[PDB]
């Protein structure tokens, strides 16, 4: 098929294994430790929050409500991106000044380990529990003092890399299964490519590789995507893979409807104008991007000890 051939020139299917990030070779011990930490709520000062709290791996890998905390964030509330397939994105979620990218931006996997809690607090918490020390020793053989903030970050990054979702219908199509998509979805695929959405949403995650001075604004009829004043603020073109599971949408999380998310992105300025039927065809296509959520065995964490820093009280 020429459609299949074109699709393969613009996109790629999720591979069986994730790409190695910054030389972080995955091992069973690192991944297991990273998983424990991903679900570990005692890294937060309140002891009520863990990565899974905002990136629920059972519900889209993201958060349902905009938030102002996490990753040492000090500004207004913003939507949370999904951890699913984040490892394939070169650009990270961005909701701010283009001028700040140079010094503050990093890969998704690395941005994920930016924390609000201080390094000393975290290390002390982890060292207070014998089992964590053993897990760090298992993950970092040969290191005399394995429990460090950097090693913690490396183990979490190892686990983040495993959160990929292969075998979506679209990936099967890319790989040759012409029947993986029905006619309605194939029409959506052709339109996605013919209307220029691929200028910003392409590659392995259909987005996630570049920043653009175009973002959602609250004026289908209630929202729109427009250029920011003086291109001062930029946003990362959203990776659309698994979009079916990641509502709400955009940097603000103001849109819950997938059809509307598609509609506001069809504009004359961007050269992506669409009529109502085409919007619906593209929606059909985007629904074929849902892959297999990885199976996760909930980790059994170790009990706190006398040396484990205690939860910090509620005082806003
Ligand atoms: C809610 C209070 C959060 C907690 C706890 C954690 N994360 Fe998060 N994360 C959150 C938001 C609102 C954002 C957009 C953020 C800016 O601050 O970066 C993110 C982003 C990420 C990413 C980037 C994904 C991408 O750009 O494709 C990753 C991979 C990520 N978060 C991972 C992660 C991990 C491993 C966490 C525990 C150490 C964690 N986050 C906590 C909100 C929240
Ligand atoms: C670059 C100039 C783009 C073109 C052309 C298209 N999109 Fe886009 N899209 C772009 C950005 C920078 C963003 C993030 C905006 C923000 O305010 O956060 C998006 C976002 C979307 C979404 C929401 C995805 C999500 O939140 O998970 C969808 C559904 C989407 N874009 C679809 C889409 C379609 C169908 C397009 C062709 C008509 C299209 N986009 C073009 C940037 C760009």
């Amino acid at each position: 098929d020429n459609l299949m051939e074109r699709a393969n020139s613009m996109f790629e299917p999720i591979p069986k294994y994730p790409p190695v990030i910054d030389g972080n070779e995955l091992t069973q011990a690192k991944v297991e430790l990273g998983k424990m930490e991903f679900f570990e709520p005692r890294l937060s000062s309140s002891h009520l929050i863990s990565c899974n709290t905002c990136h629920n791996v059972g519900l889209g890998g993201d958060d349902e409500l905009p938030t102002s905390i996490g990753h040492g964030w000090q500004k207004g509330p913003r939507n949370s991106p999904t951890v699913f397939n984040a490892v394939f994105n070169a650009a990270q979620f961005w909701d701010g000044r283009a001028a700040d990218l140079a010094e503050q931006a990093k890969g998704p996997v690395q941005a994920g380990v930016e924390m609000s809690s201080t390094p000393d607090r975290v290390v002390a918490t982890l060292k207070s529990m014998p089992e964590y020390i053993e897990r760090f020793e298992d993950a970092f053989p040969g290191q005399e003092n394995p429990v460090t903030f950097d090693n913690m970050a490396v183990a979490i990054e190892a686990y983040e890399a495993t959160l990929i979702t292969p075998e979506a219908p679209f990936d099967k199509y890319l790989r040759g299964d012409t029947s993986a998509l029905n006619e309605s979805e194939k029409e959506g695929l052709a339109l996605f490519m013919d209307r220029g959405c691929t200028a910003c949403h392409s590659g392995v995650n259909l987005g996630g590789q570049n920043y653009y001075p175009f973002g959602l604004v609250a004026k289908k009829g209630r929202f729109s995507v427009t250029e920011t004043a003086s291109d001062e603020y930029v946003f990362r073109a959203s990776p659309l893979r698994n979009i079916e599971l990641t509502a709400p949408y955009f940097h603000s999380g103001a849109v819950w409807s997938l059809e509307e998310a598609v509609a506001v992105m069809g504009t004359a300025q961007l050269g992506t104008e669409l009529n109502n039927d085409e919007v619906k065809s593209i929606v059909a296509f985007l629904k074929t991007l849902t892959g297999n959520v990885p199976e996760v065995t909930y980790p059994v964490l170790p009990p706190s000890t006398a040396n484990t820093p205690k939860p910090v009280d509620m005082i806003p």
